[PDB]
């Protein structure tokens, strides 16, 4: 575990991460993707190997001994907003499952649902609210990697409220 577990936030692309593993936004089918899916892929393209696993599910494959953490969130475009926002507070809860198992003492993750699977509507809030939900019990320092700086001002307060 981490000496006083924390949250933090960094505006950056997550491939260049310093974290003990990883939490790819991955598409169910394993495929190199796009966004945080395919810079994912440049880097670690060996944890693709068999990383298919269905919506709502986390699935860890290695590459070398540096652990990346598959993770499904829904399609927004495909489920109801009822359905996604179960399938997408489950594939975080098989987040803290993996991190857990992993015994690594720091995390990388990206907002799951956020991007090309938000159905075109912000999703800042209801994402991370599933994140913290299920890492809370964790005590892995967790790095929440995003893009745009008023996000990086949004997911920054956040943070900061609940301390
Ligand atoms: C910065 C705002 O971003 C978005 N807003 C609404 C829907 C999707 C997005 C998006 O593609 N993100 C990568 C988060
Ligand atoms: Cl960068
Ligand atoms: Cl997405
Ligand atoms: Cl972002």
């Amino acid at each position: 575990g981490a000496m006083a577990p924390s949250y933090r936030v960094k505006r950056m692309d997550i491939a260049k991460n310093d974290e003990e593993c990883v939490v790819n936004a991955a598409n169910p089918r394993g495929l190199p993707g796009d966004g945080v899916c395919k810079a994912v892929y440049k880097k670690w393209p060996e944890s693709f190997k068999n990383s298919a696993t269905p919506v709502g599910t986390a699935k860890t494959v290695m590459c070398g001994t540096y652990p990346v953490i598959h993770a499904v969130g829904p399609n927004f475009s495909n489920y109801t907003e009822s359905e996604g926002d179960r399938e997408l507070a489950a594939a975080y809860r098989e987040v803290a499952k993996e991190v857990t198992r992993l015994g690594v003492n720091s995390v990388a993750i990206p907002l799951l649902s956020t991007g090309v699977y938000s159905g075109g509507k912000d999703r800042l809030t209801q994402s991370l609210n599933h994140l913290f939900t299920a890492m809370d019990s964790t005590d892995a320092d967790v790095v929440i990697y995003c893009r745009d700086k008023e996000w990086e001002k949004k997911i920054s307060e956040a943070i900061q409220m609940r301390t």
